[PDB]
């Protein structure tokens, strides 16, 4: 809401310098493990100053300053900034407590930090806007999209809500709750493109997506939400001796992909990252090919409704 010329960013990464100094404190032992805050934040950086010399050089400083998008991003930046200023600061030695809720909010503003890069590595490919030119991932669900909302590359909350609505009805307002949860991926109260084709990869089919949304990341005991490679296998250890245990989660590397790590009938436990299919289909197939069968090692998988 704020122009986004070179003296409100500078302001942005004064802040965002601030988050640094904060974490690469090596007593808070913070762990070694995607997503990586410290690389995450400077990397974001270099990507805006990569694009103030885009439209420097171009001298299109003015539409750059004016550009929505841009000027919503870097005011989530300073907000998400300011917000991790205040959990070191109020929370004070709770930071060096591991399993302290102030330390899951740090973990939740890295995932968040690093989602904000892939979206803007994705909306300013080298350093210039695309975003009225980013073709999304599944047809269906580009259908939706630009009949709604046209070339726009980011939207309300509350205009997403209301037109996702007329297609796919959303039955109450906790529901919409929880689905803003899922796919308002850096927690800005805006839906961007980016984000729409990352829900739309991970819950396709657009056709049946809400159903497919609840059935995946709302009533699955299996659903992980983010977790890395290692956090799935150490998990799944405890049920060695039952063939066709599974769990799945997503990526922060490779967002819109998902990866399933199971128990195999001599007791292995391997991943498996589907790319042609997509998670639904995958899960139902296996499970009735006998390799998806106790999710989170519960003893039946759920219905489907
Ligand atoms: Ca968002
Ligand atoms: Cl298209
Ligand atoms: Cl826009
Ligand atoms: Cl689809």
């Amino acid at each position: 809401q704020a122009a986004a010329d070179r003296r409100t960013v500078e302001k942005t990464w004064k802040l965002m310098d601030k988050v640094v100094r904060l974490c690469q404190n090596p007593k808070l032992q913070l762990k070694n493990s995607p997503p990586y805050i410290l690389d995450i934040l400077p990397d974001t950086y270099q990507h805006l100053r990569l694009i103030l010399s885009k439209y420097d050089d171009n001298q299109k400083l003015a539409q750059l300053s004016e550009n929505e998008y841009f000027k919503i991003y870097i005011d989530s930046l300073m907000k998400k900034s300011k917000r991790a200023i205040r959990l070191f600061k109020e929370g004070k030695e709770r930071m060096y407590e591991e399993q302290s809720q102030d330390r899951r909010n740090l973990t939740k503003l890295s995932l968040i930090f690093s989602h904000m890069l892939a979206e803007i590595k994705a909306i300013f490919p080298n350093g210039q806007f695309q975003g009225d030119n980013f073709r999304i991932t599944k047809a269906d669900a580009a259908e939706f999209w630009r009949k709604f909302f046209g070339d726009k590359t980011i939207v309300p909350w509350k205009v997403f809500r209301q037109c996702l609505h007329e297609v796919h009805q959303i039955s109450s307002g906790l529901e919409a709750m929880a689905l803003k949860s899922t796919i308002d991926l850096t927690c800005n109260d805006y839906i961007s493109v980016f984000e729409f084709d990352i829900f739309t990869r991970l819950f396709q089919p657009w056709g049946s997506i809400l159903r497919n949304w609840n059935f995946l990341a709302v009533t699955h005991p299996g659903y992980m939400a983010f977790l890395t490679y290692d956090e799935v296998k150490a998990r799944l250890q405890k049920y060695s001796t039952k063939p066709g245990s599974y769990i799945f989660r997503l990526s922060c590397t490779r967002l819109g992909q998902w990866a399933i790590g199971y128990v195999t009938g001599d007791g292995n436990i391997l991943q498996t990252i589907p790319h042609n299919k997509p998670l639904f289909q995958a899960l139902i197939d296996g499970s009735r090919e006998g390799f998806y069968l106790y999710p989170d090692g519960r003893s039946y998988n759920p219905d489907l409704t």
